[PDB]
């Protein structure tokens, strides 16, 4: 059952043409999001509560109207290149085409997850049975490629990935984790990302 439903998804992704993300232009700077107690930009609500070391971004109209079911990516930057990397990535992270409805970023002023994993990107489901549609999965594949590409071409230094995460060798900044799974490379979702 599962093998076929995986392959159903897999071959659909490869049928789609390359996807393009209209880059957001009115984007807040790093210091702007550091002070944003509760503030809307480009349909994302930004919060920085003293309760943790992160600045959260949350699209008030999700494009994936179902559950977060465990699947997420980190982006790992060198400590001193973090604000820069945000400026480079903000156009994508705030894009109306991005498939990521919820992300967060470490607040470099509150920290001592400051050496790596400074961005977390949460994947939510858009189908019934907490499932992923092929387009969503395509959109996510394309988006990671596009983050990777923008960081590499501005010659941004990678940071230290969390030991928990998996990545293929062609990802220099992005890494993957499923929370439910305490053989992480076997995860259906992950296989669809890299193969």
């Amino acid at each position: 059952r599962l093998k076929n439903n995986f392959n159903i998804l897999y071959n659909q992704i490869r049928q789609y043409p390359a996807y393009y993300f209209k880059v957001a232009s009115n984007v807040p700077t790093y210091s702007d999001i550091c002070q944003s107690f509760s503030v809307m930009y480009q349909g994302f609500q930004i919060v920085n509560h003293s309760g943790d070391v992160f600045i959260h971004a949350c699209r008030e109209n999700p494009q994936s109207k179902g559950d977060f079911v465990g699947d997420k990516f980190h982006i790992s930057i060198a400590r001193e290149q973090v604000p820069l990397a945000f400026q480079i990535l903000s156009g994508l992270l705030f894009s109306e085409d991005s498939p990521i409805d919820k992300w967060k970023i470490t607040d470099m002023n509150r920290v001592s997850v400051g050496i790596g994993a400074q961005f977390t990107l949460y994947v939510k489901s858009d189908q019934e049975c907490s499932q992923y549609s092929a387009l969503l999965l395509h959109k996510i594949r394309q988006f990671i490629m596009c983050l990777e590409s923008n960081l590499l071409r501005s010659k941004i230094a990678p940071g230290e990935y969390p030991a928990s995460d998996v990545r293929p060798e062609d990802w220099k900044y992005v890494s993957y984790r499923n929370e439910l799974r305490s053989m992480l490379r076997e995860e259906p979702f992950y296989r669809l990302m890299i193969e």
